[PDB]
Parts: C-alpha cells; structure tokens; sequence
C-alpha cells in the first residue's frame, strides 16, 4: 500500500532496507511489535499503567515532537547487520522454505501500528530471525526452546501476526561461534488471547497519545513533515 | 559564621567569582562536600530500624575517598556533557518566558565550615533561585511537560529543599530544557520551602558530618586535605 | 587423581608452566571452567523452593556456550585494564608491608578432571595464598579499608574459600590497593578456612556439574570439546 505511504510521508517503501534512514522515519511515533510488551504491561493489580508502559508511551511521544530517536544496542545490531544474511541462508537450507523480504507492514492506512519481519515465507509464515549478541542467549533457547523464549518477544511474534492477518510465524536463532548446532527454531502458531489484548489495548493506548499531543500542542503525523 | 570569597580564596586558593559551572575549580569547590544532588542518599531512613542504609553507606564512602585522594571519577560523562552544553540555551529561553532575570552563581556555602553545599542554576530577581535540567533523553523531558510537580522524583524534591536549606531562599523554581523540541522547549514549575524537610536536614547532616570527622581522624586524615 | 602438567600437555597442546596470568593460553585453559570468582553463582540459592536463581541459570549458559563455542566475550574491560596497571606495584607494597614474599600461581585445577580451577594473585612465604584487587571505585576501597572482613562482599567471600577448596590451603590474604589514596592506600586481612563452605561445595558443585554433562550431551556435545 505504497501510494499511501508515500503520499503520507513522500517515502517509497519499495526502496527501503531494514537501517535504511528511512526505515527509521517511517517507525517514528508507531507502536512496533520489538516494542508492544510495554503497552500491554498490566500492573499486578490496580488499573495504575506499569512505569515500563508509561516510560514506552513518553518515548513514542516525543518521537512525534523532536522527529528523532535515539540509538541503541550499537553494538548488538551491528552484529546483527553482520551475519542475517548466513543465517537466513541456512535457516532455509535447513528449515526447507524459501524467504523474501518485508519491507514494513501497517495494521491500516491510520499508519500507528506496524511490525517489521526478517523475512516472509513460502509456505505463508513469517520470520523473525534473531542473531544474538551473548552465545550465553543462544544456549538459552536452545536447550529450553518455547519456554525459554522471552514474554517479550512472546508479545512480539504474536503483535506481528496480529498486523499482518496471519496464523504463524517462525522464530528461530543463529550463531556462528557454535562449532555446531548454530541454528535452532519453533513454529508460532497465532494465539487469540494475545489477538484479543492488542485489540482492547493498542486502541486506548493511541487515544491517550493524542489526548496528549494535543495537550501540548502536537498532532500524530508532524514527524512526517 | 559566614561564607566569604576571602576565606574560600586564603583556604584554597581559588577565587569564586572567577568560577563557572564545570570549570576545573568548580569541581575541586566541591571534593568532600555534601551537595544538593546529593543529599537525598544522607536523608535515606530505613523501613524500620537506625541502620544506615546502603545508598547511605554507600555515598558516605564516596564523600571520604573525595577527602583522602583529592580527585573524583566521573560518570555518564554523556549527560554530564549534554547538560552542561545546553545550559545557557535554556538560561535565556527561561528568562524569556518566566520574565525574570537571571544571574550566575557558581556555589554557594551554608556556613564558613565549607561542609555543605549548593550549586544553583541561577540567581532570580525576585529573590527565587533556579535549577535546570537538560534531560538526556526526551521522554524524561516529556514526562516532566505531562506531569509536572508529581513528576518529578524525590531525590529532585530533596535538591531542590537543601538548596533553599543552604541558601535561606524560600522558593524555587525547577525547569526542564530540550533542544530537540520542534517547539516548546521550555517547561517549569515554582517549588516553595518546605520546614519539613529543613527540619530534617538541620537534624541529619549535622550528625552525618560528625561520622564522617570520626572515620577520617581513624585513618588520620583531617578534612580539608582535599584542597591542599 | 590429581593433576600434572602431562595430563594438560597431552589434553591441550599447553605448556602449564610457561602460562602467564592473561595470556592466550591462560585464557584457554580457563573455558569451560569453574573458577572461583564465579562460584558464588553456582552456589546460589533461592529464598526457598529448589529451583535455580537466575544468576545460576545464566552462568550455566554461559559455561555450556564456552564449551559449544571454545571462545569467551571480553568482559568489565576498564576494570581489568586497572588492575592491570597496578598488579605490579600493589604486590611490591604488598609484601613490604606484610613481610611476606610473594610468587607467582598462574591456574591451578583441583584435579585431574579439569571442571574446577582458581588463579591465585599470588603465592605466599608463609604458604598462604594471595587476593589482591584494585578496585575500580576509590569508595570500595574505603569500604573495605574502614569495615575490614564484615565489609568484604559474599561474591568475593566465596571466592576466597573456594580458593583454598581448590588449593587445598588453610588461609588466604585478601588485601586492596588504591593507587589514589594520598597515603593508606593497602590494607589487608587474613582469612581462614572455612568448613561450612568446603561442605557447600563439595556437595554442590558435583550437581553443578552432572547437569552441565547432560545439558551437553542433548546437543550432542562432550565437555572438552573446547580443547580440541
């Protein structure tokens, strides 16, 4: 859905590459699935949102008022820039599917919600294909697999499947420091406990934003020229 | 008694009034010193109990090995250097909006003993003084913006009261500066004194500055080795 | 059986008595090993319940990793670098101080298993062994210089005993030095022996360690692997 994309933020996604500049501003102000675990974060009991939801909520605001983000992990995505390619590679050796990649995919035309996967499948999943830093995570997942995984990235998986309308995703781990055994991966299937908190949720978390966008004076969309 | 230039130049050498924020006698002012930023760890109590507690050990630690090494490390340099370029940019867009005007005031000493201090942001000329944060991050300016007052953190309440304790003043104001803005950089609040927390300080520091005469004199060092 | 240096030639290719603290080969040695500044996270244990704390699980992963891998990330890189630069003289000052004279340890394994090491900073006259650290923060080192024993933290505790678990020793010195303290700046214990902790790891670590050999073999490995 390119014309709107563009006629919103004058980007052709066609063009754009996961670190492309572009990439980030078109994640400016969105609430992206590497970040959902904060909005949906419940307080133990109260109705009180968490600090980590309300600190997630103050950053995307300010995405909006300043047109930037700051940097992080340097070091861990370099990594990553680093070995995604031999790590897709394999995966499809091994996993059997051939991957293509996913630019960067909106819920809808409001543009407030989006996921970015590492690769979209021939047999219709999609990828999230991680190279993490500490070998010492890698063993994590490997030996406990599923329950090792993190709510995080739990919330994750199940964000992207509620974005792009599907029904399961790959979530798989390379590291090219084992001598062998350097990818593992599971099949997530779409669950609807997770489908159901987004849609109550993300919703109400979007108009508190623009309530506050509008105390101080902003609009969703600024950031976009 | 109280604090002159003259006993801070004869002690140390140094000449306030030439001294600017992060200049090198502005840290050296301030070796052994027991500061608004952070007093918060010498009012820390326990849940129950007259045991200090960690944070306070823990700064009390650090205060003596100011005294006996002369020298202090640094930390989050980034911020530090962050907050100290965009000072002046905030200065004068706080002039601007507050209509006050604002004069430079390096540190100020409760007494002549040269053991308690402060480091204002400025000098206002209604008799308030000023304190400006240029957050690092932006979400920390945002959250300020929303929420105001209760927004900010205790150890920030308890800067802001030691700075009236320490200067006599009877309130100030608390801002927050983010270049980054589009627009709307700028945004503050007024703090007024509050006895309660004077109260507590003039009971407190007095008894942790003893502690600390007690541990230095047990290694034989006195205090005020920092300056020679 | 105990160890020699023909089990670690044959094993590993490594001339044991040319390793130097840091070297290439010292490093090697040490993959895949228990030492003893890492025990306290094998000996941890949950308020109740007997379910493995999470420091105990993450070291676990990190151990298995150095075998799967044969390598190890760079770590707390500046205060090694610190400690570095002052090894020499603190062991110098050390021994003026104590009287006692100091040589040098580089690893040593319990047995001939090579699962369990420790890496002295020294060995002593007296036939104790040697800790001496350079604390990164001058404040640490005050906590130590003014608490003495009761001051010195349970990680660093466990890694003394440990030590003489491994060496087979009755006491140890767990000294500091402060290149920063104007004067002071070495101050040192003794530490004895302690059974409550022998029983500890003798019980254990050997769980500690079947656990790692069946993590290993589900993925098809085999501790040592890392020296091939």
């Amino acid at each position: 859905t390119p014309d709107i994309i563009l006629q919103r933020t004058g980007i052709d996604v066609r063009a754009v590459e996961q670190g492309d500049d572009a990439w980030h501003k078109l994640r400016l102000g969105v609430i992206t699935a590497s970040e959902v675990h904060n909005v949906i974060a419940k307080p133990r009991s109260g109705k009180k949102w968490p600090d980590m939801k309300m600190s997630y909520f103050h950053t995307l605001l300010a995405e909006v008022c300043t047109g930037v983000a700051p940097e992080v992990n340097a070091k861990a995505l370099a990594w990553g820039k680093q070995y995604e390619n031999d790590a897709r590679t394999l995966f499809e050796f091994t996993s059997g599917v051939n991957v293509t990649e996913s630019p960067i995919i909106y819920r809808d035309e409001s543009m407030r919600t989006a996921c970015s996967p590492d690769g979209l499948c021939s047999d219709g999943n999609g990828l999230e294909l991680k190279c993490p830093f500490t070998s010492r995570d890698f063993m994590k997942f490997r030996l406990g697999g599923f329950e090792a995984i993190k709510s995080a990235y739990m919330a994750q998986v199940q964000y992207s499947m509620w974005v792009t309308r599907k029904n399961a995703w790959y979530f798989a781990n390379y590291d090219p420091r084992m001598k062998r055994e350097g990818l593992h991966y599971v099949v997530i299937e779409r669950d609807e406990k997770y489908m159901a908190s987004f849609d109550e949720i993300v919703p109400e978390f979007i108009e508190k934003m623009d309530e506050a966008l509008a105390e101080i004076g902003f609009v969703f969309g600024e950031q976009w020229r």
